[PDB]
């Protein structure tokens, strides 16, 4: 059997350790990650200033599709740049499609309300995000660390981020990988 | 009064997260944090393949101290890499000599070790760093999650990346702008 594979969108103002945790807690699962930059090949400048280089650009990461899961990560002004994004419009509308895992996170869900992915769906966010993805009542607020339905998995902030990665591990590979990746990790 | 000012030395195969989220606490803390690559100025690629833009090279940094806390990732390559380089020796030399905060996570710690920093304190290390760590008995073993021994300050995984950080933030910063960086975390 193949490796799955995860997409994640990374944009200008993402917040990197939402970006850098679930990517590689879901390579030390054994799934294939592309780091894909929404503006292109070029370094991306997160919000606290870390600066990622992408693996590939999102024009380029698209066309290797499909993935297992696409990732979103949040930052205030990296969900706003992945909510004003056609490109990113058609990918999630894509996997939607095809019923394959979104997972997002922070401010992150904020890209699906952008882009009337998933409604009718719970979900959570940050605190902070809430109003903004509640704006028309499309989606049932969770206060949930990790929440799950079907295919729409979200996640609240840098604090949850290995619950959220983990959560996409067991998604894909199942508990009993979940399980072996977190061990080594010393979480609480 | 001036800000804190925090040395991150940053080498290939370092674990990301446990690079990530320490720079990303402390500049959320208004602490002036350069990201300085061990091999020059060029993009380091870590453990699990994120590639990091360093702010500089650790050669120019160097230069530019001295800094409130100088801070060593872990990840078993990056490690090695700085337990092996001698401008990484003077750097922990003049900082020990100047009684300044040295923090190290996971495998980081060892490279204390390498350099005969702190000899006679308690540490913690990543359950699998503890022999090489512990060879000759030079310091004392904790399992506690963050252990500080006056200017010591160690930690053990990625899962206590957040706890290692604040630790830092509140030894430069105190334990008031500590509480109000852990909030907006989401932390369990």
């Amino acid at each position: 059997m193949a490796s799955k594979r995860a997409l994640v969108i990374l944009a200008k103002g993402a917040e990197e350790m939402e970006t850098v945790t679930p990517v590689d807690v879901m390579r030390r699962a054994g799934i294939k990650v592309t780091v894909a930059g929404l503006a292109g090949k070029d370094p991306v400048q997160c919000s606290r200033d870390v600066v990622i280089c992408p693996d590939a650009s999102l024009e380029d990461a698209k066309k290797e599709g499909p993935y297992d899961v696409v990732v979103l990560p949040g930052g205030n002004l990296g969900a706003q740049n992945l909510s004003e994004s056609a490109a990113v419009k058609e990918i999630l509308k894509e996997q939607e499609n095809r019923k394959g895992l979104i997972a997002a996170i922070c401010a992150g869900p904020t890209a699906l309300l952008a882009h009337e992915i998933g409604f009718g769906s719970k979900v959570t966010t940050h605190p902070l995000a809430k109003d903004k993805m509640m704006n028309g009542g499309h989606y049932t607020y969770s206060e949930n660390r990790v929440e799950k339905d079907g295919l729409i998995l979200t996640s609240r902030g840098p604090g949850t981020s290995f619950e959220f990665a983990l959560a996409i591990v067991e998604a894909l590979n199942g508990k009993e990988v979940a399980a072996q990746v977190k061990a080594p990790l010393v979480l609480k």
